[PDB]
């Protein structure tokens, strides 16, 4: 459609949380959806970046088994969250916790796919706390969307804030 | 303070996941004017019951003195409180209720409602910590549509609230 896609750049805008949208239709599989607090997030601007593939927040080889799921859950039109070593337009270093959620198309070929950007070490002391409240946000957002129906929202929410939660758990056991 | 937002207030309250209810502040008895339904399920009540009742009802009387004391400064001067009570379903079941309030309309120490959302604690088979935290990150952007906080102030509420939520389970946690 076209009223959809519309009003998913609404929601992009007044977002509290980094969004971005990927045209799977496209085999470089480039941003068609940037937003601000992503931008500042990473230092980019909107037009130095719209049209690439956001590998361009990863040097050399750093993610290996993480691109990996990536690759399979784009592929198949999956959910899926995974911690990735990124860096800002200033190559100082961070790591992100990815958010991927399909928009779009039918179940197994999604028309974009949707990351929410999650950076570790920013929080007042519990990272489970802040990564599960981006999640709990993140869901809102999500149903807003409209990918995800009205009545499962209660379980996605909390399967999301476990899940994150349950990665910063593994994020910082890496001693 | 206006309308147009008490039509999206309602369409909120509809379709949300977490427990919200809100109450008319213009009144001294401060009464539910809004229970959705995961308020409702939660409690054990139809709806037809409870508008028109201040929400203490879910209270045996004499037990969350000092959350009680809080929970009237947090209304008195129009900000956010939250804490954790001891309620009670429909069927007298004990039930622990992390609470969350949040002015909405009017001015600054004077809004027209508060809206509240319920979190009960002890039903997360994993971390309490994580789906309370959860809970205020999906309230935030739910607050966010009512029109109360919007845009900067949606980022830093969000991440203070999943913040303070945790903090409480984790204190709730402590005391047994
Ligand atoms: C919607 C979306 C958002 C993405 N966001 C990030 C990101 O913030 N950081 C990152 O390193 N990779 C991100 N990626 C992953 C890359 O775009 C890429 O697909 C991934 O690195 C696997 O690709 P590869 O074939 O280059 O290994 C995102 C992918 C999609 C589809
Ligand atoms: C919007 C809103 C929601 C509330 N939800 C609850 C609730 O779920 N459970 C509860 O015990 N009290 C709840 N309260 C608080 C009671 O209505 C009352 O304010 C509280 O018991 C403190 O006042 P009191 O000492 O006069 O009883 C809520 C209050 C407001 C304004």
């Amino acid at each position: 459609d076209q009223k959809q896609f519309e009003k998913i750049r609404a929601v992009f805008d007044r977002s509290g949380v980094a969004l971005t949208l990927v045209d799977m239709s496209l085999p470089e599989q480039p941003l068609v959806l940037a937003n601000p607090p992503f931008l500042r997030m990473t230092g980019y601007t909107e037009g130095q970046i719209l049209g690439f593939n956001c590998r361009f927040l990863q040097r050399g080889d750093e993610n290996a088994q993480a691109r990996a799921d990536i690759r399979d859950a784009l592929k198949l039109g999956r959910e899926l969250q995974v911690v990735l070593r990124n860096y800002r337009a200033n190559d100082e270093p961070f790591d992100n916790l990815l958010f991927l959620h399909p928009v779009g198309g039918r179940p197994d070929a999604p028309d974009y796919f949707l990351g929410s950007q999650f950076e570790l070490g920013r929080s007042g002391n519990s990272e489970e706390a802040a990564a599960a409240g981006h999640a709990g946000y993140l869901t809102g957002e999500l149903a807003r969307i409209g990918t995800v129906a009205a009545r499962l929202e209660m379980d996605s929410r909390r399967h999301l804030a476990q899940a994150a939660a349950a990665l910063v758990r593994a994020w910082e056991r890496r001693g």
